């Protein structure tokens, strides 16, 4: 019983748990109480699931007597729900802790046991992203501290007008002003700035308090409306100041704590790789690559003999093999394909009625075609060898699909969908021709391989999201019902919108909007209403984890085995190939100056063309710059024409030639504005470039770029193919279909004609006429070409929701939109994302981190040295003893010593916690008792501190305080804290932001984060040319767009306004920056389309010239190559930071070896490292053992062993430090025997680290 349970007894209950999943899903959160009568069938059906639960519970608990966590679980589950069900019926909140039961699909990865190893393999890595929460948390709460003590309760006004007010004139949406004192927003010119708002987004978005300045830090952190935050902050403060803050958080903890999580991720992905090579894993794929081919390589020798002749059906397959076989059929199919294609790509809305006949003939004839060729691959391979290859497959897939779809759209049941578009997968052949065949068909070879782990990943993120999109109903069902009116189509009201609104956050897009409003679902910005964000942050930072472990876990240990396949591959037709054939056949120009003088002006000139005045025509500004390039260019004139006569041509001269002729050919039109001027003048921002040339080491960057991206064209390739396939599908499921009329009545264009009333903040007693106007979407399936776009700004993740809900009301062609038509045609987006936005977006970093690998694994001496032994060799042969300052004088040794001991470290560590625990508590309204409080308390901690200093710098001496790098930055930290009291006793803030800055201390200390963070550091440090890529990219995006979309009118009701514009170079470079986090960046590139408004100080023509349809080729082109050169950057720091990425610290290495250092300490002072001969006989005593050894017997046959590691070379008396060092690195790993002494002196020196006559220390 108690174990007779059974087999059958789980299944059952597994089985109960998925009826009671369904049950949950099919429950509707009602708004105030309603109900229907399917709600109280499942209040009915919970209680016989509540019964089978308990009685599993009882029977469980009687055969054992629960220690395990699931076990647990099951039980804090069933009590619960039997309190929850005792609570309603004594009750007839109750209704609230029946979130308890979103918990109960839990029980599934319990179930089945192959979920749980994948869940496990999920947290288990997380463990090493904990150095990475850590650095996150200290940041966040260091910029809370600092924009609370700059920017607390300075955006609670906003104008008023000056009649019956109590009501924010601002418009729709009010800003923060400013009185007419400071330099923040003034109000406009019948409008006045009075204090008593509330606040930008009804007080949420403040920085009143640590609690609301450490939700805004983490909103901004996660890149999503931190531009709103920015401008808020920039019409309230001024513009000056600002930026520093809003940028550096952005830049440190959301551009460097993402390379530390992909860095960490991607150093924990080799080495399950490792560990699965060692247990041979790739070989299952290897061997059935090879007998596959044979498989099929061996079929031949059957078929072409099947119809061998000693009735007469030789007649054709004689010939028939051949044929179809013969380079004709390969390039004829292929053409036919690429007819179909045509055919596909041609429909757009509204087309003549000879295009839509052309298209209906063309699709039978091809089917025809097609269908002639599948019954003679049929016939002349025969049916087996034809089911034997996976393209072949495929296309049979395709073939009846075509056939079975003709049926439905000629018996008029359905409407197309997109079914010969699958056809265009067969453009794929192409690459036969070329090398960029064998990794795509490995790497179709290594998913195919893959389908229980990827089958499997993906069903975790499936739970994942599920449990979460119930929690959220039950949280939030219902709640967001405000008067206002907007519908809010993001809720939590069904499964399908539940769940839709639970994608969205998990791709981050308007996630800060939907927390907004579940915070005033439970009341407003007030304490216990406000804790409801702990579940929008935790499915946020909850979400992103598994999407990260989940896609490129699946394109890393794919993209590796494909590269091992390939070079199998390659390897085997190599050594083939050989054996074949072999057992077959047996001036002053070349000086410095010049050239760094001629830097120098290039650098000149570059900013010289950064200050021109784009708005601005007849300034003077445009013309001292404008004329400095008169003689510029006769310094650039001048140096090809001297290097001319020392040769008689590389493409970069050739580059400074144009350059220098553009200049040249400029100022002589002297006439002719048409254009040409205007056409020739975008094309001085190529004056970065000639520095390529001059600057190696930033030519090398450009080349390996190059070469990047030239490796990296499969991928881009086949990724495009598939955008095309789906923007092909879309127009056919929308072409035409996202129309809207203004008046929200009218379906028909026709019936959109005239003036409607519409009434203003929903009141009855404010109407306004507004003509009616029949209009587009923003971005549409109309064309192929609109859907391409369309699908590539829903890829970026930018406005897809409203794309989403605006496709989902569309029924019919021509026809106003229907609320909540169809909403299952957003499994058509779900799929685009899932394949297009995280699988290939993933699939192209791992193949950039596998190619980065491939290259650092080359050669890498390939001779001996244990990856571990190069570093102990090379620290054994360059360690010195450290300094220690034994203080001399009595008293100042025991002052030394006060500072100097666990006591005053952990007792500073302490005051400076209380510190920024005193800088926290700082709300908006403080008393002024609180305020003369918090300035005692910062003189008294300041006070605490500058005696600490004072102590430290009398034991340490002047020297040797100021020595240490942490204790020169102590010092900034007091004066300026010691400034601070004495201007605060009668720019004064500058200073009040250096207490806060004591918090680093805490962060220094502890290694993990000092180890990661210092190796990233001089990582980052160590390339300095590929960050400068990307400083050049936004130097020369930034000046093409500071000319063509210079003159645009700064309307604030528009996406290029007085914050957001291209009329200044820092702040076209912070609208690069804007659009590089992909914010509303589609906004601004629809904003400066052709036909808006010149600026009116920019010059009649002017009707509507300002705007270019350049835009779209600006900045689709600008976001791809900011994300190519950022993945590059990021990817060529993780790839020089292997070391420490993937290290199995188990071993050996620098943490067990600085410790050595330290560890003579005692034993030595300054330099010189003689023993005492009683520490070569006290060692072990404190060193580790997985290192030296483990604190046991001197004499241990292994301890004695150590003494009977002796002299290398040097003497008994005092060892040469080194000596222990490479006798401890020795016998640690990588022992030798006996006479290997200058055989290791040879080992090293004949091949790499070049001894330098260094054995004269070390030879035996
Ligand atoms: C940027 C501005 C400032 C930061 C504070 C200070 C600058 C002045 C600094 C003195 C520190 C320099 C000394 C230093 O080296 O610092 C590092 C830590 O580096 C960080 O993590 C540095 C952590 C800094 C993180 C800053 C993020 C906070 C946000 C900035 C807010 C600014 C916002 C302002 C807004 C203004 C709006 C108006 C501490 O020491 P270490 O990690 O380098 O390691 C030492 C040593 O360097 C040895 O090289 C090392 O040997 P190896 O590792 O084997 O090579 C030994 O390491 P192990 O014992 O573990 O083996 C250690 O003995
Ligand atoms: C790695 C790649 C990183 C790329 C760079 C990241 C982003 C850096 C953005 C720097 C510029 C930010 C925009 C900015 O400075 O704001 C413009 C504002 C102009 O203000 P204004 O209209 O004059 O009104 C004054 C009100 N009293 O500001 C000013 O008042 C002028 C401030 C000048 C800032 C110069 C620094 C720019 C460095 C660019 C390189
Ligand atoms: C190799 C294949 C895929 C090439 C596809 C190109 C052809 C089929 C497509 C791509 C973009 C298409 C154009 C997109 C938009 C318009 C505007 C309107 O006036 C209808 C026709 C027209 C002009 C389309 C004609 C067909 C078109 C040119
Ligand atoms: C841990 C993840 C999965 C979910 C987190 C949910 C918990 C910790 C949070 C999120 C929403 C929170 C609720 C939000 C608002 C209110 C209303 C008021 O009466 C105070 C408590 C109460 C009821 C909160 C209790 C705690 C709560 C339920
Ligand atoms: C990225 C490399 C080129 C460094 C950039 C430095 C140059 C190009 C930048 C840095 C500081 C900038 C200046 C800062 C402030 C102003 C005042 C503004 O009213 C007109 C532009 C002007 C005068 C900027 C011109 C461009 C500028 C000189
Ligand atoms: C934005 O620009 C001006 C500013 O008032 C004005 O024409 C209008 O508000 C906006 N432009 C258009 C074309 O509506
Ligand atoms: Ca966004």
């Amino acid at each position: 019983i108690s174990i007779v349970e059974w087999k059958p007894f789980e299944i059952i209950i597994l089985l109960t748990i998925f009826a009671n999943c369904v049950a949950l899903a099919i429950y509707i959160p009602f708004p105030e109480d309603d109900s229907n009568a399917t709600n109280s069938n499942l209040e009915r059906v919970e209680y016989l699931f509540l019964i089978i639960f308990t009685v599993e519970a009882f029977l469980k608990v009687i055969a054992y007597g629960l220690r395990n966590g699931w076990n647990l679980l099951d039980f804090i589950i069933v009590v619960v729900g039997l309190f929850s069900a005792i609570l309603e019926q004594a009750t007839k909140d109750v209704k609230a802790l029946r979130a308890f039961r979103v918990l109960r699909p839990l029980r599934l990865v319990s179930g089945v046991p192959s979920l749980q190893v994948v869940l496990n393999s999920i947290i288990k890595a997380m463990v090493p992203l904990l150095h990475i929460a850590l650095l996150v948390l200290f940041v966040i709460i260091i910029y809370a501290i600092i924009g609370l003590e700059l920017f607390m309760g300075k955006m609670h006004k906003t104008c008023y007008n000056q009649e019956g007010i109590a009501d924010v004139p601002a418009e729709d949406d009010p800003s923060p002003c400013a009185l007419e004192t400071g330099h923040g927003r003034q109000c406009q010119n019948g409008t006045v700035c009075k204090p008593g708002w509330d606040g930008p987004k009804h007080g949420i978005t403040n920085f009143d308090n640590f609690a609301f300045a450490m939700l805004t830090v983490f909103q901004c952190i996660t890149m999503e409306g931190w531009t709103d935050v920015l401008y808020w902050v920039n019409d309230a403060v001024g513009r000056d100041w600002p930026w520093i803050y809003f940028v550096t958080l952005i830049i440190i903890g959301s551009f460097f704590v993402l390379n530390l999580v992909l860095g960490v991720l991607s150093g924990e992905f080799s080495k399950e790789r490792e560990k699965a090579k060692a247990r041979g894993d790739f070989q299952k794929l290897r061997e059935k690559q090879q007998l596959e081919e044979d498989l099929k390589g061996y079929l031949d020798w059957i078929t072409q003999a099947e119809d061998i002749d000693p009735r007469w059906n030789r007649f054709c397959r004689r010939k028939c093999r051949a044929a179809v076989k013969s380079n004709v059929f390969y390039w004829l199919v292929i053409f036919l394909v690429f007819l179909n294609t045509l055919t596909i790509a041609s429909e757009h809305y509204n087309q003549p009625n000879w295009l839509t006949e052309v298209q209906d003939t063309a699709n039978k004839a091809l089917l025809a075609l097609f269908t002639a060729e599948m019954l003679l691959k049929m016939y002349s391979l025969g049916l087996q060898a034809y089911f034997v290859s996976l393209f072949n497959r495929f296309d049979c897939f395709v073939v009846c699909g075509g056939i079975l779809e003709t049926i439905l759209v000629e018996t008029k049941i359905m409407s197309p969908l997109g079914i010969s578009v699958l056809r265009c997968v067969r453009l794929l052949r192409i690459f036969k021709i070329t090398r960029y065949w064998n990794s795509l068909s490995n790497l179709v070879a290594s998913l195919l391989n893959s389908v229980r782990s990827i089958a499997s990943l993906l069903l975790l993120l499936f739970l994942f999201i599920i449990i979460f999109s119930l929690l959220g109903m039950q949280l939030f069902g219902g709640k967001f019902n405000f008067d206002e009116m907007q519908t809010r189509r993001s809720t939590f009201d069904n499964f399908p919108q539940s769940l839709l609104t639970v994608f969205q956050i998990l791709t981050g897009e308007d996630w800060n909007s939907v927390m907004y409003d579940g915070i005033m679902a439970y009341g407003g910005p007030s304490f216990p209403g406000m804790l409801v964000c702990i579940y929008f942050i935790i499915l946020f930072i909850c979400g992103n984890y598994i999407l990260l472990n989940v896609f490129l876990a699946i394109a890393v240990d794919n993209l590796a085995d494909a590269e091992s396949l390939t070079s199998a591959q390659k390897e085997e037709e190599e050594e083939k190939e050989r054996k074949k054939l072999a057992r077959t056949a047996s001036r002053i120009v070349n000086d410095t100056i010049f050239t760094n003088l001629i830097l120098f002006f290039i650098l000149l000139s570059s900013i010289s063309l950064a200050a021109e005045d784009p708005v601005q025509h007849t300034s003077f500004r445009n013309h001292i710059l404008g004329n400095a390039d008169y003689v510029f260019t006769s310094i650039f004139t001048l140096e090809i024409i001297l290097k001319m006569t020392a040769y008689g041509r590389n493409y970069f001269n050739i580059l400074d030639l144009l350059v220098v002729s553009v200049s040249l050919i400029s100022f002589g039109i002297q006439s002719s504005a048409i254009n040409v001027v205007k056409i020739l003048r975008v094309l001085r921002v190529l004056r970065p470039l000639r520095a390529i040339n001059r600057a190696k080491g930033l030519k090398h960057v450009v080349q390996c770029v190059f070469v990047a991206i030239r490796t990296i064209g499969n991928i881009v390739i086949v990724t495009t193919l598939l955008q095309f396939m789906f923007a092909c599908i879309g127009v056919q499921l929308f072409k035409g279909k996202l129309y809207t009329c203004s008046d929200s009545s009218k379906q028909t264009e026709a019936e959109c004609k005239g003036n409607y009333i519409t009434y203003k903040d929903g009141e009855v007693d404010h109407p306004i006429i507004q003509p009616r106007s029949w209009e587009n979407s923003k971005f549409d399936f109309d064309n192929v070409l609109a859907a391409m776009m369309a699908l590539f700004t829903v890829s970026t993740f930018e406005g897809w929701p409203e794309l989403l809900y605006r496709s989902i009301d569309s029924h019919t062609e021509d026809k106003g939109p229907i609320y909540n038509y169809r909403v299952e045609i957003s499994i058509f987006f779900i799929i685009y994302i899932i394949i297009i936005a995280f699988f290939m977006m993933n699939i192209f970093v791992g193949f950039v981190i596998v190619t980065f690998q491939e290259q650092g694994e080359q050669e890498y001496k390939n001779c001996e040295l244990d990856k571990n032994q190069r570093q102990c060799v090379e620290y054994a042969l360059k360690a010195r003893p450290l300094r220690r300052y034994i203080p001399k004088n009595q008293h100042q040794y025991k002052v030394w010593y006060v500072v100097n001991s666990t006591y005053f470290e952990y007792l500073m560590f302490v005051l400076i916690l209380l510190n920024t625990i005193c800088l926290a508590m700082q709300h908006y309204g403080q008393s002024c008792l609180f305020k003369i409080a918090m300035n005692i308390l910062n003189m008294l901690f300041t006070g605490l501190f500058t005696v600490e200093m004072i102590l430290k710098l009398i034991a340490f001496k002047p020297k040797g305080y100021f020595s240490d790098p942490w204790n020169v930055f102590d010092f900034l930290i007091v004066i300026g804290s010691i400034i601070d009291v004495i201007l605060s006793e009668t720019s004064i803030t500058f200073f009040r932001l250096f207490r806060v800055m004591r918090l680093v201390k805490l962060l220094s200390r502890g290694e993990g984060i000092r180890t990661l963070l210092w190796t990233f550091i001089k990582s980052f440090q160590a390339l300095p040319y590929v960050a400068l890529l990307i400083v050049m990219l936004f130097f020369i995006y930034a000046v093409i767009g500071m000319q063509v979309f210079g003159k645009i009118a700064l309307n604030d009701t528009t996406e290029i306004n007085r914050n957001n514009n291209f009329q200044t170079f820092p702040q076209a470079v912070l609208l690069l920056f804007r659009c590089a986090t992909g914010e509303a960046w589609q906004d601004i590139m629809l904003a400066c389309m052709p036909g808006k408004k010149c600026a009116p100080e920019s010059e009649t023509e002017g009707e509507t010239p300002c705007g270019s349809s350049f835009a779209v080729f600006y900045f689709i082109s600008f976001y791809m190559l900011c994300a190519f050169l950022i993945i590059n950057l990021f990817v060529a720091v993780i790839m020089d930071n292997f070391d420490y990425l993937t290290r199995d610290w188990s071993i050996l290495g620098p943490h067990h070896l600085d410790e050595f250092k330290r560890i003579w300490a005692e034993y030595d002072p300054e330099a010189k490292g003689r023993i005492k001969h009683l520490d070569v006989v006290t060692l072990l005593r404190r060193i580790q053992p997985p290192l030296g050894f483990g604190k046991l017997c001197p004499h241990r046959v292994a301890c004695k062993r150590l003494v009977s590691m002796n002299m290398p070379l040097n003497s008994d008396g005092t060892v040469m430090f080194n000596a222990t060092l490479f006798a401890l690195v020795r016998t640690a790993l990588r022992i030798k025997t006996e006479g290997n002494l200058e055989q290791a002196n040879e080992e090293l020196r004949a091949i790499i680290k070049k001894i330098w006559k260094r054995t004269s220390m070390k030879l035996l």
